[PDB]
C-alpha cells in the first residue's frame, strides 16, 4: 500500500486511472506494486488525450489507450485507407491533417536522450515523434511540433504540476530515480 498509488488515484481523474490498469493488467504488471509506472502511465495518457483535444475537431485518432487488439484494428483501417507504412510499434495517435502517426513521449530525463532511444527503437521512417519533459522542453520530429504554441503550453503546465505535486509529497526523487 504506497503513498504513490494513493496520489495518482486523487490526482488523475477516474477514466485515466481505470486506462491505466488495465494497460497494465494486459501486459502483467500490478499497478499495486510498480506503483512509478503506474505514475508514469496515467501521466502518457493524459498528456496524449490533451494532445488529441489540442487541434479541429476530429483532427486526431486516438490509439492509445484502448486494448492492443483494437488497437491494431484502427492502424490498419488508417493504413489501407491513407496508404500510409504500417509501423512497427503500437503509435499513440493519427493526425488526419498532418497524415502521419505520432508517438508522444514523457520523460524525467534530458529529451535529446529519450528523444533518440525512442527513434531507434521505434524503427519506423515515417512515425512523427513528439517529446514532452517535466521540466517543460518538448523536441519533435523534424521541428514540426503539430499543434499551436498555446496547447502546448497547457501540457507543459499540467506536466510541471504534477512534479510539484510529486515532491511536495516526497514522491519526485524515486519517481525521477525510476526512469
Ligand atoms: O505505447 C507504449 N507502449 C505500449 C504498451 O506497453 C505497455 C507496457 C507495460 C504496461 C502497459 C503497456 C509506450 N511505451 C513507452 C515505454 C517504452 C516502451 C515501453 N514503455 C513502457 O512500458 C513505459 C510505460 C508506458 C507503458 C505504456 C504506455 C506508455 C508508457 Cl510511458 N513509451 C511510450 O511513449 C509509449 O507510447
Ligand atoms: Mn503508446
Ligand atoms: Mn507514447
Amino acid at each position: 500500500g504506497s503513498h504513490m498509488e494513493d496520489f495518482v488515484r486523487q490526482c488523475f481523474n477516474p477514466m485515466i486511472v481505470e486506462l491505466a490498469e488495465k494497460a497494465m493488467k494486459e501486459y502483467g504488471e500490478d499497478p499495486k506494486i510498480e506503483t512509478n509506472k503506474f505514475a508514469a502511465i496515467c501521466t502518457h495518457l493524459e498528456v496524449c488525450f490533451m494532445y488529441s483535444d489540442g487541434g479541429s475537431k476530429h483532427r486526431f485518432e486516438i490509439i492509445e489507450g484502448r486494448d492492443r487488439i483494437m488497437a491494431w484494428t484502427v492502424v490498419n483501417s488508417i493504413c489501407n485507407t491513407t496508404g500510409v507504412e504500417k509501423p512497427k510499434f503500437l503509435p499513440d495517435l493519427y493526425d488526419y491533417k498532418e497524415n502521419r502517426f505520432i508517438d508522444i513521449g514523457v520523460t524525467r530525463r534530458e529529451v535529446h536522450i529519450y528523444y533518440l532511444e525512442k527513434a531507434n527503437k521505434i524503427k519506423s521512417e515515417k512515425t512523427h515523434i513528439h517529446i514532452f519533459s517535466f521540466t517543460g522542453e518538448e523536441m519533435a520530429t523534424k521541428a514540426d511540433y503539430t499543434l499551436d504554441e498555446e496547447s502546448r503550453a497547457r501540457i507543459k503546465t499540467r506536466l510541471f504540476t504534477i512534479r510539484q505535486e510529486m515532491a511536495s509529497r516526497s514522491l519526485w526523487d524515486s519517481f525521477r530515480q525510476s526512469e
